[PDB]
């Protein structure tokens, strides 16, 4: 209303559209709008943070793109497309008799997608997918020191590495130390459901020495299962996305358990004056909280860097990683066995429609033999980089088994973090 | 109706369906179908040389993609396609119910773009560009000896190039000549339209000696104006495409002067015994006659090359080249000033619908401030790799302008045939 009146100040060329927050209207610009033109205020800058890739059931966003809140929103018919303009930014962007017949228009794209890309009052930002990526590197509101460098141990002086994971699931973290090729000496893992104990226990040969619930570590325990050069770990993102439909709370159940991984992290952590190297990795998903990134930030004293899997696998799998780990800022790179189109992860006999699919109405994305089906089991673990036939170890029903896969790790993007751990231990 | 009832006999698994024409239902099966599955057969295949590339006035195709025929076709819906499938072959190859929903279906994509590609009793053959491609080599029907090679002279008797050029238009042969380099002793050439002769005299500098018509040039005069080292030239094709509106013949008017080049070549060729190297290059659009073909190819006595400009610039300019030019034959390679892109041609604050534009509603083919537009005229200069305002000599209309513009040969691909005849003539 207020900032449909600014809008109209600014279109009779009395004010810049780049003076004004688009998405509410507020005086206080501090920000630009990384995608399109105009400003942005920090109230909008924490609702941009959360709300920007929540998506519906629907695989389409939970909110409008421009102003991440709106009433009625306009999804977008274009393929792989998962973009919702609300009514009432198009109001003005577009003007208040063309919202009106771009619904009537049935072949409708959206404004990111749009042949053209240059509208009257909305323009979209040159290079919008670089100033996405720069937007977690403008979140300097929690401004810290960088993370402690430790100079390289000789190659003859290294010893293998000595992991405990929290949070383990289907051992992900060692599987892919050991497609590294580095020497492990003892897998600590905590771990509570079943299936994935099982997953574990069966992938990796026994080797993996397995807890009971993470609440029952103690500090006496952390002392007498060996000094630990490597503390991995990823709070449950089940509760805290979006995606399920009972969100009762946000960091009841969730948040607890990341306060384990922080005081176990202490736990392992060495003294000061005890240069030994020692490395940690938090991971989390972006569909959260801002005050929730804020405490996790200011807990583990450390800035997070988004990774999106897209780069180098065939799903969308952004991930918060805290840590210590040298060369968690640098850019991914997707090597030739990792497969960037999804039609390649599919079986034989299989064609898919999508070039990329994404799990946290097409809701089943292949089309074989004229029909509509979801990925296989073995597929979905072909997305993430998992071995073929990975979880296929005992009699889970395939509702389970999916879910089971769902939760884990994409694995060239966790190859391509603990990648440089090679230079700090014995490899086989 | 037959060829129906010969559909029917292969879904009960009695016939192959590659034993059979899909075409026309023939069961002369001598060749396979290029782009889908089925046999074809000669008389199909004369049909499909001649309508294959032949696109209305509304840039889609004159016929149906699968037998050239057909009566009422449908057209494709997804963007930069102009594929039309008429309703008899999708009663057989999808099925008779199917056509009739698939109507229906508001959004709906052809069968050489379905998102899928699988379908019930027609499926899309893998590599068909490739098999696009074998399929012009697959014209030995006329067969004949390959063009003598000659060995090539030594840098230092190296002498400059004298052009006998016949429908010259507005110089694009010389133009390519000085672009790769070349030294010009002479440039012979006939024209008649004044507007061409103009483009030539001011963009080459009083360079070009012009004559009058080609009918109008005697032995004699080939004799008496030098011994001549490159003959080029190329037949009209205003009226000899189904583009033109007024088709009242096909070989009137424009095969007459294909003659006057065959002659006048007979007329340049130095004798036998005299083992000067000469060469010779004559052009002509793909949609055109079989024995017309036949008849160019038996008096010229070589095969015909087809090359498409999409391979190097951002134009569909598929033309036929006879000739003896060194590696006429070999592969193009787009060089990075070429622009493969529509988007590149165009000039600053115009944004392109298409990739590649082809003139022999979206008709005009530019989105700019939320209105379609032309091609202006220069942009066309930049589309088939003119230099920039290259026609803007004489005070001449637009329709006119364009009209001289889009005869014209595809500046990349002369370079591309021109090239070699640096490795025999003089360089600056
Ligand atoms: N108290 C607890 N102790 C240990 N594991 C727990 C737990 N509560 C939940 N979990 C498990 O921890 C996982 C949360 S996220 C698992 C991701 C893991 N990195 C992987 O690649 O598999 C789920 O498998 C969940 O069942
Ligand atoms: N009898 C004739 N003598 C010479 N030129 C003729 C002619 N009849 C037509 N022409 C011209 O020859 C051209 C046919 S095609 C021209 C293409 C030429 N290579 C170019 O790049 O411009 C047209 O410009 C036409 O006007
Ligand atoms: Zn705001
Ligand atoms: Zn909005
Ligand atoms: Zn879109
Ligand atoms: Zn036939
Ligand atoms: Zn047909
Ligand atoms: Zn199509």
């Amino acid at each position: 209303r207020t900032r449909e009146r600014l809008v109209y100040e600014v279109r009779q060329k009395c004010r810049n559209i780049e003076d004004i927050c688009i998405s509410c209207g507020s005086l206080n610009v501090t920000l630009e709008h990384p995608l399109f033109v105009g400003g942005m205020c920090q109230n909008c800058k924490n609702c941009f943070l959360e709300c920007a890739y929540q998506y519906d059931d629907d695989g389409y966003q939970s909110y409008c793109t421009i102003c991440c809140g709106g009433r009625e929103v306009l999804m977008c018919g274009n393929n792989n497309c998962c973009r919702c303009f609300c009514v009432e930014c198009v109001d003005l962007l577009v003007g208040p008799g063309a919202a009106q017949a771009a619904i009537k228009e049935d072949p409708w794209n959206c404004y990111m997608c749009g042949h053209k890309g240059t509208y009257g009052l909305l323009r979209r930002r040159e290079d919008w997918p670089s100033r996405l990526q720069m937007f977690f590197a403008n979140n300097h509101d929690q401004e810290f020191d960088p993370p402690k460098v430790y100079p390289p141990v000789p190659a003859e002086k290294r010893k293998p590495i000595r992991v405990l994971s929290l949070f383990d699931g289907i051992a992900t973290g060692l599987l892919v130390l050991k497609d590294l090729g580095i020497q492990v000496d003892r897998y600590i893992a905590s771990e509570v459901c079943e299936d994935s104990i099982t997953v574990g226990m069966v992938r990796h040969q026994g080797k993996i020495m397995y807890v009971g619930d993470v609440r029952s570590v103690t500090q006496k325990h952390i002392q007498e299962w060996g000094p630990f050069d490597l503390v991995i770990g990823g709070s449950p993102c089940n509760d805290l996305s979006i995606v399920n439909p009972a969100r009762k709370g946000l960091y009841e159940g969730t948040g607890r358990l990341f306060f384990e991984f922080y005081r176990l992290l202490h736990d392992a952590r060495p003294k000061e004056g005890d240069d030994r190297p020692f490395f940690w990795l938090f991971e989390n998903v972006v569909a959260m909280g801002v005050s929730d990134k804020r405490d996790i930030s200011r807990f583990l004293e450390s800035n997070p860097v988004m990774i999106d899997a897209k780069e180098v696998s065939a799903a969308h799998r952004a991930r918060y990683f805290w840590g210590n780990l040298p060369g968690m800022n640098r850019p991914l790179a997707s090597t030739v066995n990792d497969k960037l189109e999804l039609q390649e992860c599919l079986e034989h006999g299989r064609i898919a429609k999508f070039s990329k699919v994404r799990t946290i109405d097409q809701h089943f994305p292949v089309f074989m033999n004229e029909k509509e089906d979801i990925l296989w089991c073995t597929e979905m673990e072909r997305v993430f980089g998992f071995p073929v036939h990975y979880t296929d170890v005992s009699n889970m029903s395939r509702l389970a088994r999916q879910r089971l896969l769902g939760r884990s790790w994409s694995v060239p993007v966790i190859r391509h973090l603990f990648a440089p751990l090679k230079e700090y231990f014995a490899c086989v």
